[PDB]
């Protein structure tokens, strides 16, 4: 109970910041992560034995792939705990304790391959879940993790709580299909603008949760440049992978996922931001605020790529 989890003086600074990078020592994320669960929710709301249990078989439960890694899962739920930290009294008690664990565990058992690539491959999953394919894997690769003798992190839950927080992990984890972020911040834009937008709609609350998730999923773009830049290379290591099983089935893949295009990135890295990245920050920050910090970053990692095309780096 007043075991509290301790960070470097550097660290226990740095953490707080949005910018955060988690650093190269894997035997640290999970203190990392105890840690932002002890100061985002508190000591009490989860048992030290079974969340352990819990952090090291969804550790063990991603793969050694180049960017949907164990390092992403923590990276991810650092992005949403300085979210969380930084507007203290907009979320419940259940919504603290479920949006870190939803984060650590939004790319279970991740094989590096889009939706896109496990459709044409004709992959089981493809079979089960016929849209947000690998996001219901992902969700139920927490469930079962959850089933795991001594793993269920949220015994003290009652039959309403337990069925409210695996209710807001699902719809969470599903949100982080890109496919489904485009209409999500759309009709965030509209209810914004429109003075529609009601944080005690649940279902307007869920939106909002849906592009929290998004802007966490895509906070690589939200680090200091060397970060950013370097992330990137891990990125394209799996979209290369993917464009060549693309053209293992005979299939030319886009541009973004062929290797031989690889002059293309930086201008690929444009249409990202100002399609995707960008719109994303932007309207989490006329929602929330104090999450201005992950726009203003976005913006000068949106420079530095527009350097790289005008030959300045
Ligand atoms: N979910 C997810 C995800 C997966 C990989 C990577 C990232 N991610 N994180 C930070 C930056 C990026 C990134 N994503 N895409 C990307 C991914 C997916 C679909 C797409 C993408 O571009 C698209 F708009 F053309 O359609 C392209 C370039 C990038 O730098 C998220
Ligand atoms: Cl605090
Ligand atoms: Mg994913
Ligand atoms: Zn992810």
């Amino acid at each position: 109970g007043l075991m509290q989890f301790t960070l470097p003086v550097r660290l226990c600074k740095e953490i707080e910041l949005f910018h955060f990078d988690i650093g190269p020592f894997e035997n640290m994320w999970p203190g990392i992560f105890v840690y932002m669960v002890h100061r985002s929710c508190g000591t009490s709301c989860f048992e030290l034995e079974k969340l352990c249990r819990f952090i090291m078989s969804v550790k063990k439960n991603y793969r050694r792939v180049p960017y949907h890694n164990w390092k992403h899962a923590v990276t991810v739920a650092h992005c949403m705990y300085a979210i969380l930290q930084n507007n203290h009294t907009l979320f419940t008690d259940l919504e603290r304790k479920g949006l870190l664990i939803a984060c650590l565990c939004h790319d279970l058992d991740h094989r590096g391959f889009s939706n896109s690539y496990l459709q044409k491959f004709d992959h089981p999953l493809a079979a089960l879940y016929s849209t947000s394919t690998m996001e219901q894997h992902h969700f139920s690769q927490t469930v079962s993790i959850l089933q795991l003798e001594g793993h269920n992190i949220f015994s003290t839950l009652s039959s309403s709580e337990y069925e409210q927080v695996l209710e807001i992990i699902r719809k969470a984890i599903i949100a982080t299909d890109l496919a489904l972020y485009f209409g999500n911040r759309k009709q965030l834009e509209e209810m914004y603008q429109t003075g529609s937008l009601n944080l005690n709609n649940q279902s307007h609350r869920d939106r909002v949760i849906g592009l929290m998730m998004t802007a966490c999923d895509l906070c690589s773009v939200t680090k200091l440049w060397p970060v950013t830049k370097l992330t990137a290379n891990d990125i394209y290591a799996e979209f290369w992978a993917e464009g060549d099983e693309m053209k293992k089935l005979g299939i030319q893949p886009i541009p973004m996922m062929d290797r031989d295009k690889k002059d293309e990135v930086p201008q690929g890295q444009l249409g990202f931001y100002n399609a995707v990245a960008i719109p994303c920050y932007t309207t989490l920050t006329q929602i929330l605020p104090p999450t201005e910090p992950l726009l203003k970053a976005c913006r000068d990692n949106l420079s530095q790529w527009e350097k790289v095309i005008r030959g300045e780096e």
